RNA sequence: UUUGGAGAGUUUGAUCCUGGCUCAGGACGAACGCUGGCGGCGUGCUUAACACAUGCAAGUCGAACGGAAAGGCCCUUUCGGGGG
């Protein structure tokens, strides 16, 4: 079960003597919903070709979000190239706040509350590049605490690790209503 | 030890940056065009601190005093009125 979205098309032109040559690109987001997140930016010169490109490079390029249940960790200022994107765990329910691409990526990373928020660089491309750069900037409590060399709850809080302990609960549930 | 951040369009054969402009919401001591059944609730000179007809918007005590113009009572009557 592979998810998928298309946030633009753009026609592209190239001039030679005789006239004008055109062809189509695109750019694609896919992802599981599990943590799992591809971008994916192709050329054609047809539609069909274009977005095979993309769905195909997307499938080649993967990579692994740290989420810890519903919401992030900690906030996060990503910049990349001239984006800027900014990120910030949010409390359960209050669902996702975000731009058009910002919305896409992380619908199909799979979250469902999170606060973020574009503060230039508008275009889709550098957009989404921002985004994916503040989410591999994005570290893991447990290989933080490994790295430091000290016992887990010296280094986490008591919030943070009580929802982790309700979210290994719930998956449990889940995985042995599953079984069953 | 708790509460909460959305974008879109727009310069180029096509791309990016800065940056301008417009739109999606809420509010009025409001005005205008059209339409217009009823009940309940608040509100009604923001300009000329311009000029004003008119009718009202501050009186009460005889248990303070001198007194009885108009009333009541009792003495009188010619019904003009004479005393307490
Ligand atoms: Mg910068
Ligand atoms: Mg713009
Ligand atoms: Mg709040
Ligand atoms: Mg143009
Ligand atoms: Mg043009
Ligand atoms: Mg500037
Ligand atoms: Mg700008
Ligand atoms: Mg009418
Ligand atoms: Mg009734
Ligand atoms: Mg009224
Ligand atoms: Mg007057
Ligand atoms: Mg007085």
């Amino acid at each position: 079960n592979y998810i998928e979205r298309v946030v633009s098309i753009n026609r592209v032109s190239k001039v030679v003597k005789g006239g004008r040559r055109f062809s189509f690109t695109a750019l694609v987001i896919v992802g599981d919903g599990k943590g799992m997140v591809g971008v994916g930016y192709g050329k054609a010169k047809e539609v069909p070709a274009a977005i095979a490109k993309g769905v195909e490079e997307a499938r080649k390029n993967f990579f692994r979000v740290p989420l810890i249940g519903s919401t992030i960790t900690h906030p996060v200022q990503g910049e990349a190239a001239a984006g800027v994107v900014m990120l910030r765990p949010a409390s359960p329910g209050t669902g996702v706040i975000a731009g058009g691409a910002a919305r896409a990526v992380l619908e199909c990373a799979g979250v469902h509350d999170i606060l973020a928020k574009s503060l230039g660089s508008d275009n889709a491309i550098n957009v989404v590049h921002a985004t994916v750069a503040a989410l591999k900037l994005l570290q893991r409590p447990e290989e933080v605490a490994a790295r430091r060399g000290l016992p887990i709850e010296d280094v986490a809080p008591a919030g943070m690790l009580k929802a982790r302990r309700e979210s290994e609960a719930l998956a449990a549930a889940a995985a042995r209503e599953g079984s069953a």
